[PDB]
């Protein structure tokens, strides 16, 4: 069958100030034809808590086989306590499993210039939770994308439209073993 991959993300998955069809999850959907459906449920600026609030309706609506969780970066960019982000992500993972879906957790990291003790503590939540729940820990693309000015919006913060096909292709490669086309 054609399973659904739900992406529960922030602007890194929604695409910042662009059409939904331009963002990498839509490009991935198109690449996969109808082998697997990709539903992007991502909103620019969402905290992990905001994503968690949206999740139950999405699980009921979409009944996904897998849920790619790409959240917590906004919490970290706002200097929220790591334990709160950890706990919120923990709840998301519990809810995804309890809906008979497989969570996939994307590592998030803050930029090299961010406060270092804080950034280490923030980034450590992701391998911790992936081990705790025994779920896939997906790699994070943003630092590589930021190396290409031609893939970044004028702020040097958000990937642009031209980045999206590259991200889609890379994500397709990371997700190949999971969807087993
Ligand atoms: C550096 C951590 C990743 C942050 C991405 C979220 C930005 C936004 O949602 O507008």
């Amino acid at each position: 069958g054609m399973d659904t991959l739900l992406i529960l993300g922030d602007s890194l998955s929604a695409g910042y100030r662009m059409s939904a069809s331009a963002a990498w999850p839509a490009l991935l959907n198109d690449k996969w034809q109808s082998k697997t459906s990709v539903v992007n449920a991502s909103i620019s600026g969402d905290t992990s808590q905001q994503g968690l609030a949206r999740l139950p309706a999405l699980l009921k609506q979409h009944q996904p086989r897998w849920v790619l969780v790409e959240l917590g970066g906004n919490d970290g960019l706002r200097g929220f306590q790591p334990q709160q982000t950890e706990q919120t992500l923990r709840q998301i993972l519990q809810d995804v499993k309890a809906a008979n879906a497989e969570p996939l957790l994307m590592q998030i990291r803050l930029p090299a210039n961010y406060g270092r003790r804080y950034n280490e503590a923030f980034s450590a939540i992701y391998p911790k939770l992936a081990k705790e729940f025994d779920v896939p820990l997906l790699p994070f693309f943003l630092e590589e994308v930021k190396k290409k000015p031609q893939w970044m919006q004028d702020d040097g913060i958000h990937p642009n439209r031209d980045a999206q096909p590259f991200i889609a292709d890379w994500m397709a490669k990371q997700l190949q073993p999971l969807v087993n086309h």
